[PDB]
DNA sequence: GCTACTATCG
DNA sequence: CGATAGGTAG
């Protein structure tokens, strides 16, 4: 885990140099993802997310587990359906994504959601096909549920819009690149685009 | 002080 | 189409 992310930064700084420029000034990676939390807890943290910043985002979560639990935990799918959507929303959580979150409990417990063991078979393709037909989850959301709560270390989300931006200064392009764009300039990161991506992502904090 | 900053549904 | 979640950097 640490050992992988030695491995991943020797391998970063053996790219062009910008990558072993970047690697320098950040320093050692800190990613810290929790494949302990169970799918449905990953997925419903990853919709949260959806178009909010880290601290937004955590600012609902707390009050999530602040008030549909007892020893301030992550509310369990049975208590997620207790709540009803108008509650879910007075947290934080778009009435949109209330209702999503609302079918992931509801899921979860008919267990019409793949197990964790499943999970860690599968493919990020496969994973992809898979968790793409619940509502409310899609490509953005399955890359950051793999990325923090998976753990897993070549997973480029291309498609996230500040890492665009950030990737159009690294590479100094004339216009923020699109998604196949970074998809094929962060190529020669693999097998560590985790970590690249997490990279591009501390820029904004030199 | 003010704003900009995922995926779905009538 | 065009709303929609909120803390906070700029």
């Amino acid at each position: 885990k640490d050992s992988d992310y030695k491995r991943a930064e020797k391998h970063l700084s053996s790219i062009d140099n910008k990558w072993s420029s970047l690697v320098k000034k950040v320093g050692p990676c800190t990613l810290t993802p929790h494949p302990e939390h169970a799918p449905y807890e990953g997925i419903i943290r990853a919709i949260t997310s959806q178009k909010l910043s880290d601290a937004a985002t955590n600012s609902i979560i707390n009050k999530f587990c602040t008030q549909c639990s007892d020893n301030d935990e992550f509310p369990t799918p049975k208590q997620i359906m207790e709540t009803d959507v108008e509650t879910l929303h007075e947290c934080g959580f778009s009435k949109l994504k209330s209702q999503e979150i609302h079918i992931v409990a509801e899921a979860a417990l008919n267990k019409q959601i793949p197990s964790k063991s499943e999970i860690e078979k599968m493919s990020e393709e496969e994973l992809m096909e898979s968790l793409s037909k619940i509502k409310g989850v899609k490509r953005w959301t399955i890359e950051m549920y793999s990325i923090f709560t998976l753990g897993r270390l070549d997973i480029m989300p291309a498609d996230d819009s500040t890492l665009k931006n950030e990737a159009k200064e690294f590479f100094g392009l004339s216009s923020k690149p699109q998604t196949e764009e970074v998809e094929k300039l962060t190529k020669p990161c693999k097998p560590y685009r985790t970590i690249a991506a997490w990279y591009l992502w501390q820029i904004p904090k030199l």
